[PDB]
């Protein structure tokens, strides 16, 4: 349980919902094939906002993630309880007015992902234990113009059959600017890109214990 509820540019946090559409309750879905695995969304509310956040292409943007949209502290408690153990990830989708666009359908490329490294410390721990702080490179040679950024973290310690695994994620609205435009991603759905049988999402993560673990979707793309 767990809110991406701002989002951090250039040192500077663009407000909480502004920007990021964020529901108030912090609840996950746990139907990946629901159109609101894309930004969130029913049995949740999203709220909308009208900011779209500009970022130079190349840079960095860092999704602040709290416990509930009154959480004041960026300790574990005010993140995410810590047996909330998964991946972290994050997508970009080019659309029409990142201020109105659904964000339900094609168009996504995963730009992020951080799952369970050599010692079984996972990626939603690092941001749990690193103030809520999500680190994610908009790349440099993209297209410029409106994108909705999806930064997602899965917890699975309920995950051993499903549905089970519990999916955390909110869209900001960025405007990228300066991106050179050479290179254009593969793109995937939401819903679609996720399946109940993928290995990431079906999973026991205790017994037997996991030696590797594959992140659903597609792979990371990089300039
Ligand atoms: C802009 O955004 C980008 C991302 O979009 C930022 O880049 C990322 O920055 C983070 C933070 O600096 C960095 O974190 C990891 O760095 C090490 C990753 O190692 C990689 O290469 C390994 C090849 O040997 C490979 O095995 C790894 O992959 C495994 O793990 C990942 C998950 O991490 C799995 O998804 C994957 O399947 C595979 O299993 C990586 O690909 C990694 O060593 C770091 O972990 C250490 O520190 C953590 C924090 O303390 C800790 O949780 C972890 O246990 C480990 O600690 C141990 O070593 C520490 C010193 O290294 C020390 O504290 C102790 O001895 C511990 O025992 C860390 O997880 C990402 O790799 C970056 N990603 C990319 C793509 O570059 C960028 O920083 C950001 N800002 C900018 C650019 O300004
Ligand atoms: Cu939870």
């Amino acid at each position: 349980h767990t809110i991406f509820s701002s989002l951090e540019v250039n040192g500077v946090n663009q407000g909480l919902g502004e920007g990021v559409r964020v529901p108030t309750y912090n609840g996950p879905i746990e139907d990946v094939t629901s159109a609101s695995i894309a930004c969130n969304g029913s049995p949740n509310t999203v709220a909308s906002t009208s900011k779209v956040i500009t970022v130079q292409a190349g840079t960095n943007v860092t999704a602040i993630w709290r416990y509930m949209l009154s959480t004041t502290g960026d300790s574990p408690a005010d993140v995410m309880d810590s047996s909330h153990k998964g991946p972290t990830i994050a997508y970009l989708k080019k659309v029409d007015n990142a201020a109105t666009a659904s964000g339900v359908g094609n168009g996504w490329f995963k730009i992020q992902q951080d799952g369970m490294d050599s010692s079984g410390v996972w990626g939603t721990e690092r941001v749990i234990n690193g103030k809520g702080r999500h680190s994610i490179k908009i790349p440099e040679c993209i297209a410029p113009g409106q994108y909705l950024l999806r930064a997602e973290m899965i917890a699975l310690h309920a995950a051993s059959n499903y549905p089970g695994a519990q999916f955390y994620m909110e869209c900001a609205q960025l405007n990228v600017v300066g991106g050179t435009g050479a290179k254009t991603p593969s793109t995937v759905s939401f819903p679609g890109a996720y399946s109940g049988s993928d290995p990431g999402v079906k999973i026991s993560i205790y017994w037997p214990p996991v030696t590797s673990y594959t992140v659903p979707g597609p792979s990371v793309f990089t300039c």
